[PDB]
């Protein structure tokens, strides 16, 4: 026939709900009587769900297939899984119903165009769902032959006519190890997860059942990277973010029905689906290594107002390939220990002091304290810095006075630290005894013994509360210095100690310019009397992006500065402390 | 007892609905409430599916059994399969109910009558589904021993008293295989076919199920001749008709729901059904082969108020074994492709002529054409007589311009064409772009080489469209003249080609009377006047009404002329055309 | 925290609805619409139903296991046998609805105690059943992260906090075997038989089922004496009463359906049942030997207020072991044949009379003879000189089903109805009781230490004897003189006879009279005195005292020596198993 397309070969669908010529009562029938219901279903598996096939001498099965499963719904992967289907159909109170069960198909055609004709047409049916046909009847009554039996194929649904030519923001996160549910109800274009479509006519009932008469499900999966992030690496990740056990298996059942209105007829389409999940490996502000984990999920159902089967079929080219979203938006994004950096363990709950030896790649202290309460946690000499995560969702379950229950969590949450092994830093946090934590210690390149030091803070420091500090150790006599640093989050706290150059009579004094480069934040800083540490309040809501303001300190004395980003503007925050006379 | 019956021994039915003294909670129940639904049911199946015979000596247990399966449903048959039943019950907002099960039974007995007494009775129970009884309570209640506990077995609906004494058409069809569909919902009599019967209290519901929990259903096959008709050759006909591919299993699922309402208790009965295919070998007006096949299908459930458990019992005998259709009225008549013959094909659609070269036995020639149009299809001198058919359903699917395509479908719808040796005839025949065709070749006794002349009409002879025309050959000057052909269905068409006897000179005539002896028709008379491309007809009179017609007509002398027959009353399985010459 | 327990170590339930940090969502979920429902459930069986254990030093995984097992559902035996779920919700016209599948959990404890403060804790976490958590939406909109993910353990109904400290009626039968249903919907106590919870949101649907993938059940029972009433014994037994014949196995499918109102969320419990079964030996008027055998039935749903989950946790001890009835009121008492005692039969229906020979060793064991009438009527049944005393039963259902004229037919029918008779060695009686020819009945004879030849004479009576019908007539025969005179026998229930044929002492002249008192001590009865005269034409009994009230009764009267009277006894106050008659004779 006639068709609008350049020359070529087309892939084309021709939609759901098609009906095969003779095979109407192939199946059997039911017949009910004064308001009792029928209910007739099936179960499309193996054996039951045969492709047919009907080839031109361009087009053989083999190349039907290849082209429909590149484009379309790879049936062959489909068809090992049974899928249920079942109609309800009730009798008028004094009269019986006759219903009967046909199974029903896609159409595939595979079409060669020259001169906007067709001049070759292959044709591939592939096993769906089905159709209940229903006639009231009396004794006696003729019923038309046509009920009973099709002379010639036809789509129960309206036809559709979908073809292809065939050719030939700143993540201020922690470096590290992240998974992300990116949400559920993903399915792929062009049907490709489409499990099939139900013509349920008026006051009539239809389900689609998904009944795991086997287990078997397919996750889909994609890496950047297969030595890194292979499937299996996956999938251990997905388990220590979210305890996923199960992947390419599933026991949890999940069906759809649909009761259609008086007056009218409805269409029940029925997909798979996916919850997607990312693997990303973080570091320094960008995406290293990433996987995409398709972890199969419980369906989508689209119900809409059966069309005609007569309106005209309007010619559309398929979608790229690629995945919808049908459930709700949703980004859940958890650190996970990498599992090639070793846990270390403390046993005994810290109390108000605390001193860890370690004899080195980098690896994990689990630990717990015994009273909430504000901690500074460093290295000897603050070399290296550290970073503290909180294991989430710990300290809910196994107790022990005094000792680390370990309840085996290896979802982490960042707290503070920087990816800096060789600036002198130390940690202040605010630690609760109801849960774990880990510290992570870094790449060292040494032979000497390291200590990790716990203290309670019961002073001032307690003021710096979730902060990272940093240790400035190379202020010269005069000009301009900065540290560049991953910049904490909106709302969340860096501080820098220094000492002003120079000898400490107690009147000497240095101008000073503290500023940022990139990102905006409020600034405290205070003097230290070194009783601990006392800290005296002399600068308080200063400023920080590109800020001229100057202050004149003691030469030789010690000051923290607090910073609390408030603009996150760059993934690095850059002080910058500019001395003068 | 006292009984009207004469003297001997008899199996009875006493139906569906017995419940078992001292058994009706010996599977438990369940305990709902507050606005909650209970479902309870179970699944009929070996275990619970063992009888219980009662034996007196006269009636020993292969006795019972042998005569109860002999004439009612074959319960070791049925045992098999599992058939599953469920009861649903919601309580009230702020109440308790109580809900427990019962399996019910059917009850058989041997009878021995002597001088209208019962003398000696055996009995046996056969589990059929179940029923549940259900009572609202409220703590401390007192509940009615008799709710719980039966002390004699009982019909919870009403008894039957069904007992045996013990002993001791003109089908046009053209010759070859037809599969008919004779319709759905087919059941055996005497309940052989009976799953259950529920009984539904007032404001709960109930349903019967097949789950398909083993596959195997059970056809039931009869034949003329198991050496031509075998099983396997009667399933493959059926394939061939309606692509039939499961016969004795299915995973079909069927079930039946019934919801009481508040004022009557409901009895649902389920049945098994079978759909009745008939295939038939049928030559020359005789079905000369013909097997049964029941398909197993997809059940019959009646739904009747439930009569009362006290009503009259009325002693009735047994029904002949037999079906009854409780499905629609129905008859699908499907020709399919007889296999012993083979199958040739003409791989190049035909346009405006062809000649194919027959490569002898019967065969096919599977052929399409490029345009809708009229063709003439012939043998070489109009012998042998050929038929033609249509691929029912054919040319939706694959299609090459200017080819064949085979969509393998052997179900055939005859079009026209003789089984007749030695009577020569041509086809005339509209024939559709997306469809394919076959032409069948019958048997032939000579060894001389024949071609099949295909040619696209596009005058006159269009007017001939679906019939074979009859060649008739040397009409005699005067007196009697008769052809017999098989007779064309209602609304179909023969034509007749003859010469007026005597020597054309455009002027001389005799007196034609034409009419036919059995079957009412139409006759359309053409005159044929002829050109180098074929024939041109003058229509000289429509509406001839030819059964016994008295009418005649002149016609020229060496003049060709054809009549065609629209059949209208179809009578007798042969037309019979006469040419009664006077003047 | 602190807490009010005084020390030791302690089991706790912390109650069905758990579900746990970070797993919200890895089952998946299922986006509808429109019209459209959703049903969405599992199967808890072997890899889904594993428990996570969270030990300490002190509680171990096996400790924690048993300790909880003892007190608590024991879930490694209902490990086995799948449990099926699935909730349902309906999407509105022209709207979406996302809905995912979270596993829930009992959430159990082992607590240290000490000084006020639980110093040490041990978590279990048993698989219970599920929830399903919905959400509206639009497509493109975000839903809040608590929506999807849950960063703490929690209980989505109210939690509980179930603690245990660990430490390392007169019965008128005769005497013979009962068994007694005493009723369905029995649970243990202590959420034992708790199958699992739903909490169902407002406006949705939800089911628990039973779908015997599996067809074990297990049933509970316990015995007095394991010698004479073991468990297959038991059983026997309840075959015997109720034709009970699958004990440990089940194809019955029992399910719960509960559908949410718009406005209120709900919580159902389904609970495994069973059918509570006493088997008893009954003798003089106690119970010697008892089981109890709890049959699996078809459970147990309770529809409850889903309560608040932050609502005030109240720390409560467990109950005793036990069980707690759910199921209506029921008592059905069935006596039972005893298997020890032989069965002999009367093959021919008997007419108006029969004799049937008994012989005697020096201790003759006792029996049952089965037999049918082939009239309806009422029967006069004794042993020669009507010792011994005999009994008379009802085969419950017999007659129903095959039939031989003339014939008894032998239906194998060892339930059995009591009608009358005394177990009392020393007791001389006759019996007379109405038999229906559409029935089969037991006579029991006992134990005696006669080896005399004996015969039980059955005779069809069609005069006097009748006003005495189901009941035992004592022969009194030691009223040799004036003097007080008592007779404890079996009580009959209420409404039921005892009879007493007496001889006034002295002789015979029409004339001659000495004075009766006749009385019970514990029960009331309503007494019918009757003479009975012996002429020509034969028997007859007088009606000479009509409604006489028999307790402490001080009426007396005169009766004429070396006569013979009846008393007939209706029982109307059951106080005590025996009835005890006075005969107090003076001039
Ligand atoms: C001897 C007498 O007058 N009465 C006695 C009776 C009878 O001898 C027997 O019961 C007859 O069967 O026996 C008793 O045990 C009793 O029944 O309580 C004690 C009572 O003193």
């Amino acid at each position: 026939d006639t068709i609008d397309l350049a020359d070529g070969n087309y892939v084309v669908s021709r939609g759901d709900g098609w009906i095969l010529s003779r095979q109407n009562q192939i199946l059997g029938g039911s017949v009910i009587s004064n308001g009792s219901t029928g209910i007739v279903g099936d179960l499309r598996v193996n054996d039951n769900a045969i492709p047919y096939y009907y080839p031109t001498p361009s087009f053989n099965e083999e190349y039907i297939k290849n082209n429909i499963q590149t484009v379309f719904a790879n049936f062959t992967e489909a068809n090992q899984i049974p899928i249920g289907f079942e109609f309800s159909k009730t009798a008028p109170s004094n009269k019986n119903l006759y219903m009967y069960l046909q199974y029903t198909y896609i159409r595939y055609e595979i079409i060669k165009v020259l001169q906007h004709e067709i001049i070759e047409r292959a044709v591939l049916y592939v096993p769906s769902l089905g159709y209940v046909k229903s006639i009231e009847f009396n004794p006696g009554e003729k019923i038309n032959k046509d009920f009973y039996f099709l002379t010639n194929d036809k789509c129960i649904l309206n036809e559709q006519f979908l073809y292809k030519k065939i050719l030939e923001r700143v993540l201020p996160y922690s470096n590290g190890l992240y998974v992300i549910n990116k949400g559920d109800g993903y399915i792929r274009t062009n049907d490709k997860d489409l499990i099939g479509t139900l013509l349920i006519e008026a006051g009539s009932s239809g389900s689609i059942i998904q009944p795991r008469l086997r287990n078997t499900t397919r996750p889909l999966f994609t890496t950047s990277n297969d030595a890194k992030f292979s499937q299996q690496y996956t999938e251990e990740r997905l388990k220590d973010a979210f305890n996923v056990q199960l992947f390419n298996t599933s026991t949890s059942l999940f069906k759809f029905v649909e009761e259609a209105p008086s007056n009218k007829n409805i269409c029940i389409k029925a997909y798979n689906t996916y919850e997607k999940y990312e693997l990303i490996d973080y570091q320094n502000g960008s995406i290293v290594n990433k996987a995409e984990y398709y972890l199969p999920s419980l369906g989508y159902c689209e119900v809409t107002n059966a069309p005609s089967p007569e309106s005209e079929v309007v010619k559309t080219q398929v979608a790229e390939d690629g995945f919808i979203q049908n459930g709700p938006e949703e980004e859940i994004v958890v650190g996970v220990i990498d599992p090639s950096e070793n846990i270390q363990e403390i046993n005994t709950a810290i109390s108000d002091n605390y001193t860890y030896n370690i004899p080195n790649n980098p690896f994990y202290i689990l630990f717990t304290v015994n009273t909430t309460g504000i901690y500074k946690i460093n290295a000897q000499n603050n070399l290296p810095s550290l970073k503290i995560y909180e294991a989430i969702g710990s300290g809910n379950r196994n107790f022990q006075s005094g000792n680390l229950c370990d309840d085996d969590i290896k979802a982490i949450n960042y707290i503070t630290g920087f990816d800096s092994p060789n600036a002198k830093s130390y940690l202040v946090v605010l630690l609760n005894k109801d849960k774990n934590y880990y510290i992570r210690v870094p790449q060292t390149s040494s032979n000497i013994e390291n200590q990790i030091k716990f203290k309670r803070e019961e002073g001032d420091l307690r003021n710096l509360m979730n902060s990272s500090v940093n240790i400035i150790d190379n202020l010269n006599s005069t000009g301009a210095h900065y540290y560049t640093r991953q910049s904490p989050d909106v709302h969340d706290y860096i501080s820098y100690e220094f000492t002003i150059p120079g000898n400490f009579n107690n009147k000497d004094t240095s101008n000073i310019r503290l500023y940022t480069s990139y990102n905006q934040g409020i600034g405290t800083l205070f003097r230290v009397t070194e009783t601990g540490y006392n800290l005296i309040n002399i600068q308080q809501n200063l400023n920080l992006l590109n800020s001229t303001k100057s202050i004149r300190l003691l030469n030789g004395a010690i000051y923290i500065l607090k910073v609390e980003v408030t603009e996150l503007n760059n993934y690095n925050i850059k002080l910058h402390i500019d001395i003068t006379n």
